């Protein structure tokens, strides 16, 4: 497809994302690069404005499935790389369960060769001592499954999963994900059948960085289709 053939390399990213949670503002810059062909994402967040008032982990998600494998014989239903270079916005509602939720919205598109995405964020009826303000949850990530679905209505993709963040005593903290995904041209997109994306994330730290930061080592595959 036309989209297709931007993501045959390496190709640089970039995030920013603008949030407020409870009153807490924030503002987080990221630099990295994906490579479709093996579905991989390399990334460095850096809170700008200071200590990030949530947990890394709750982030991941916000911060370009674009970059997702999709096999040969599922390229018809790979909506995110059809899109490009126009874009598209993605938006969504994180509710962490027996807590706040987060509501999103964000554009992912091209810069020059870049593969940009910006993100305004806004978090309401945290908990101040609950695992997100309390900072309780460990700095991991599991593996998760994306499902996908076409929504003709919107010419788009709807969106649901749920996220599964590790608690520092043991325990789990669901964030269940509705998103969708529209177009920003009007050029046409791939409308796809259901199928889902298989997810794994590894979170480190840079030694020699001071600031807050999230070093992010992703790899993603679109699967559910034979």
């Amino acid at each position: 497809s036309k989209g297709e053939e931007l993501f045959t390399g390496v190709v640089p990213i970039l995030v920013e994302l603008d949030g407020d949670v409870n009153g807490h503002k924030f503002s987080v810059s990221g630099e990295g690069e994906g490579d479709a062909t093996y579905g991989k994402l390399t990334l460095k967040f850096i809170c700008t404005t200071g200590k990030l008032p949530v947990p890394w982990p709750t982030l991941v998600t916000t911060f370009v499935q674009c970059f997702s494998r999709y096999p040969d014989h599922m390229k018809r239903h790979d909506f995110f790389k059809s899109a490009m270079p126009e874009g598209y916005v993605q938006e969504r509602t994180i509710f962490f369960k027996d807590d706040g939720n987060y509501k999103t919205r964000a554009e992912v598109k091209f810069e020059g060769d870049t593969l940009v995405n910006r993100i305004e964020l806004k978090g309401i009826d945290f908990k101040e001592d609950g695992n997100i303000l309390g900072h309780k949850l460990e700095y991991n990530y599991n593996s998760h499954n994306v499902y996908i679905m076409a929504d003709k209505q919107k010419n788009g993709i709807k969106v649901n999963f749920k996220i599964r963040h590790n608690i520092e005593d043991g325990s789990v903290q669901l964030a269940d994900h509705y998103q969708q995904n529209t177009p920003i041209g009007d050029g046409p997109v791939l409308l796809p059948d259901n199928h889902y994306l298989s997810c794994q994330s590894a979170l480190s730290k840079d030694p020699n960085e001071k600031r807050d930061h999230m070093v992010l080592l992703e790899f993603v595959t679109a699967a559910g289709i034979t």
